């Protein structure tokens, strides 16, 4: 079976949290059931005064340089923004993506709270304020520039939206990425949301409404459930269209089946109070949109706000979409975000979805914290509901893993999600041995060795990982920087030996190509094929020597080797001039000498051919012969010095000179940030 | 021919701008070429000091009472939101939708400024800073919110996003819109735009920049453009499938055939500059998605910001994608809304969009100001392009009038469309006098008085409205109010005299209903239909009767009067209690009896058909008989004093009654609103 045409999957995942600095690490929250918040109630004039550890520490801190922001320009611009910047050049990297550069059209979805570093810090701040000049306060600070500043940065093409929907934002966001991906309009697409609080606004008072917790904790769907707790969060994901992420080489995390984006109407009490109906109504939709019954969900990821009225109703409305399961067949379990991490206004949604997604991968029921009495109204204990408290693994059923999460916003605005696990991977992978290309890149050499060491300590931590995706990923997922390393290694283990060996090469622009054509050339009937698949213009120059457009692979097969070598050899030289006018030296031999001739422009290509057939030969240094090693493996390293030089190649030439079947896009470490802080203070 | 599938048809807009107050009012100085700006220059330190008319006085007024608002959260609701929302209930009316009740998904798509309210002024009136709580300050500003509102008051339950895309905002949402009407998340959706300058905002220094002009004049395209000019202003459209507009007897004022938004990428010298190869890009892409080749388009709207660099790119980006004309083809025609209204942040696009919609209705180019001379760098000259600075008729060509809108926004997010004018309506209508049932509802009589008096002014000035069209509009279009009057007229004149001579009652709720069956009550085939035709649960009840489910016309007509008169007479009260289960108490005459005695539940309905074809008869007032008048009147007024009585009725019903064709919604007289001043003042 294969990923259905409307199945969005899920290939990448960040986060931030006070103290949680990576997906992982929050994981280890979720797994460990921890309360990041630490609250401190203080009792208060008849009211509660409330501290908590809701401000996301590190906000200061940039690598506005890395980024190409005048330390004034840092300064200015929201951590919001900043922040947002860094994690998604981290999880582009760590989805295997070169953040700057996009084969596909690349979708940006997200949004922003307001800034509170714009309000309180920036505001008071008279100098600054008007030094640096309010139009680029605004560019720093106005949730519009969000995707925008993402956009330029990333050098993104594709759909660029700052969405906002109060708490359902994050959602939003992903849905209308899904949205951006069937329609088309995309093809890869970062969807999230990020909300700071400033250090003003680490306290908070309680007033007993019922919209704040007394006790400084979210007691999702608790009898004590007094309220919600905010905090400080980032969140976002990386989505495309499963069908295409499944032989793309994607680590599809989970799916997307289906989603809904709503709003509560009128139906409801007063402006900021959910609506039964409208909650209903945006399950229902998702659902019908995912194809799936209730009964094929097993697990909710609610919202969980913690406020008594708010728990309520959100249940009400579960009750109604979910009814009654199948005589014997376990309950449905619910889960809530909200204990562990707070309220985070904007990227809550994608944090639950965060949390789902890994709940999924890791097949358990991460615990919801503050739960030690279900709350009376909920009247859950005759529902066929429960409340997971305790780390439960994730129970296998005839149907797959799935589960619903669920935003809705203060103002009504809901969004909803069905989320499946993905196909299980049928991985027969006969991991061949075989020369790779491994390279890395950095702004510096300093960097590049702390690059280096990251990159053999991931390795000798996991032994496990195939070099094939190695070099893949670290040709894809990453950017060509100045200072750069390449290896051709059998195997993770020998590879360490040679890359500590192996040179640092700041690329010199614009010296002399030489080009060396032997004999003898030969490469595979794949690279070959491969090779001129990447260029009409060949493909049609060739089919016009072959008398046959399209080409196909038996049709090279025909080809005798001294002219395979010929074809090969301009084939490539033509690619990457093609791509580049560099300036290119030939000289040939034997057989070699055809093609340099061409190459040269001494001739056209069949005028050489012809000659070639009728056997009437001519009279940074790069070879390309057999003779010298397997013609393969010579061209692998031909492309390396190349790229070492500084010559900008696509890697699917190399990919294909590999010949690595199945090479997948890995987690590796990646681009080294040494960031300083860039903070406005507030003049008392 | 009819509308392609993927056609978006505009239905309804509305805009403001300082001292421009109707969508009527703006056409004016579209077609008097008039700069409301009217700006005033004053040497100042080497440099201009610029003031401007280019804050919406108006913002501060609203009734809040009407929508909803204690005084409180009015004053510190932000302008811009509560505007937005008078606003849209406005068009919603104008458009002929019943603004807070909605028969289709309506879907919201808008953005917003940041609220610079906030910023001046609430954040400098320290007490009402927090005496009325942060969050809901939040509430009332925070951009998310202008959709979540609007949502809330107008009872809108689609798809509702705050979208943010700085300049290109409000294009990016009709955009957004066109995408979630086609995609089908919603069937009528709302999009639009607002940015309103506080009056700390209106004057401005000119720094020399090339940003904002030193004239304070937009000259787009002109030699002496300097930079552009910011001003408040707000746009909205109102948007359905134009295969569904065509038959939901709507006024298509023209079509978005394409669309399309990008990000310019990393494709520009520096953040804020704008990107060749991405507005190439974007309208590329709309043109290919509307499926029309640049020589198919006759005009642009520009983005026109008035930015020396600003336009000189636009223009390399147009000439790029447009090329060269066929020969002796006119030239392209070039225009621009900025000169007119100044740059609107965040409604520029949708303000752009309107000029284009009314350029289209009115087949004209409208003038683009401040254009004496085209600058240099542009090459317009020898280019098969010319900026219109007339007032000229649009000329009609062999294809549908055509025009591309461009919204190129800061931080390089764009958008674009394709709109065209609709297909030519084949009107050969019949204009049927005959009974109908008008109906306006107020929330107290002064305001009803107002309404009367306003209709019948409109009625006056227009005696070419026809009746069919008022009745139905006045039905559909508007919300029924507690205090009603409710008339039967022949003729818009007649109407006059009636309207006013009628009561005006208000609603007393739970009285009542008393039925009064006569012997005959044989309404048509087609009222009949169209009333079986509005349940299921009939159509059913009936099908088992006639042995012929589903219902078709013929089926009915074999029915002996004595029949349909039960049957009719049934089906009415039955949809009616359906609908609402009121105290309905009944009393039969004849072929009446039969009819009552199964209302009242004497029996089933078969039974009392089985004793009617057997012939064994039984033993706020209305009746249902022949014998008063004609059956189908008997039943319209019959509906009528119903509603004047306070019942919730489905307009269907009385829609099926009258047997109006080719009704449509028109742009009347509707809600009258009494706004007061709420507005919070900077504490020095």
């Amino acid at each position: 079976m294969t990923y259905s045409e409307s199945d969005i999957a899920i290939v990448g995942m960040n986060c931030r949290y006070p103290g949680v600095h990576s997906v992982a690490a929050f994981e280890t929250v979720l797994r460990t059931g921890c309360n990041i918040l630490d609250p401190k109630v203080t009792p208060s004039n008849g009211h509660n005064h409330i501290t908590l550890n809701n401000v996301y520490e590190h906000m200061a801190e940039f690598d506005a340089n890395f980024f190409g922001y005048s330390r004034a320009e840092a300064e200015i611009m929201d951590p919001q923004q900043r922040v947002f910047l860094t994690c998604a050049w981290e999880m582009f990297e760590q989805s295997g993506y070169n953040p700057k550069q996009h084969d596909a059209r690349v979708g940006l979805y997200a949004g922003v709270s307001t800034s509170f570093y714009l309000l309180t810090h920036l505001m008071n701040n008279p100098d600054k304020l008007a030094q640096l000049g309010g139009l680029q306060i605004m560019v720093g600070n106005d949730k519009d520039h969000l995707t925008s500043q993402l956009a330029y940065r990333l050098n993104i093409t594709g759909p660029c939206v700052t969405v906002q929907a109060s708490c359902a934002t994050s959602l939003v966001a992903v849905h209308l990425a899904c949205e951006g991906l069937l329609s088309g309009q995309c093809d890869m697409a970062l969807a999230g949301g990020v909300t700071f609080r400033m250090e003003e606004q680490r306290s908070y008072e309680s007033h007993g409404d019922g919209l704040q917790a007394e006790d400084g904790l979210i007691h999702t769907f608790d009898a004590q459930a007094s309220g919600t707790v905010y905090s400080s969060g980032l969140g976002m994901v990386l989505l495309k269209r499963a069908t295409d992420a499944q032989v793309q080489g994607d680590n599809i995390l989970a799916v997307i089946k289906g989603s809904a984006i709503n709003n509560d109407g009128g139906a409801r009490s007063g402006y900021t109070v959910p609506g039964v109906d409208g909650q209903e109504a945006v399950m229902i939709e998702a659902h019908s949109l995912a194809e799936v019954t209730p009964q094929q969900i097993q697990y909710l990821e609610l919202h969980g706000s913690g406020t008594p009225l708010g728990d309520a109703i959100e249940f009400a409305a579960i009750k109604r979409v979910f009814g009654t399961p199948a005589p014997n067949a376990t309950p449905w379990r619910l889960g809530a975000v909200k204990p562990n991490v707070g309220h985070v206004e904007m990227a809550s949604g994608i944090t639950s979805l965060i949390k789902t997604v890994l709940s999924l991968t890791n097949r358990v029921f991460y615990p919801t914290l503050n739960f030690q009495r279900a709350n009376p109204q909920l009247g859950l204990e005759d529902s066929p509901f429960e409340v997971v408290s305790r780390l439960t693994p994730w129970p296998e059923g005839t149907t797959p893993r799935t589960a619903g999460v669920s935003a809705f916003g203060l103002g009504g605005t809901n969004a909803h999600l069905v989320v499946q696990a993905p196909l299980s991977t049928p991985q027969a992978r006969a991991q061949q041995m075989g020369p790779c290309v491994v390279v890395l890149s950095a702004k510096n050499h300093n960097a590049l060795e702390q690059m280096q060491n990251a990159l053999l300590a991931k390795l000798a931590a996991h032994p496990e990982i195939r070099l094939q995706d190695v070099a893949y990923t670290l040709r894809h997922g990453r950017f060509s920087a100045p200072v750069r390393k390449c290896v051709i290694a059998e195997n993770c283990t020998q590879l360490a030996r040679q890359l500590r060996d192996a040179p640092m090469v700041e690329a010199t622009t614009g010296c002399t190509i030489y080009w060396r054509l032997g004999h003898r050339f030969v490469v595979a009937l794949e690279t070959l094929s491969d090779w001129l698949a990447c260029s009409e213009v060949l493909s049609q120059a060739v089919g016009q020597l072959l008398e046959h457009f399209p080409l196909e692979p038996a049709c090279l097969q025909d080809l005798s080797p001294a002219q395979r070598t010929f074809i090969s050899q301009y084939a490539l030289i033509a690619l990457i001039d093609e791509r580049e006018t560099l300036n290119v030296v030939l000289c040939g031999d034997g057989d070699g000498g055809y093609a340099a001739a061409v190459l040269r422009g001494d001739c056209t290509l069949e005028q050489a051919w012809h000659r070639l057939n009728a056997g009437q030969p001519f009279d940074c240094s790069l070879m390309l012969d057999d003779a010298a090693s397997d013609a393969n493996r010579t061209a692998l390293e031909a492309l390396g010095q190349l790229w070492l030089a500084g010559v900008s190649l696509d890697w699917r030439w190399v990919d294909a000179a590999e010949r690595m079947l199945g090479s997948q896009r890995i987690a590796l470490p990646g681009t080294v940030f040494t960031p300083q802080r860039y903070w406005v203070e507030a003049v008392r």
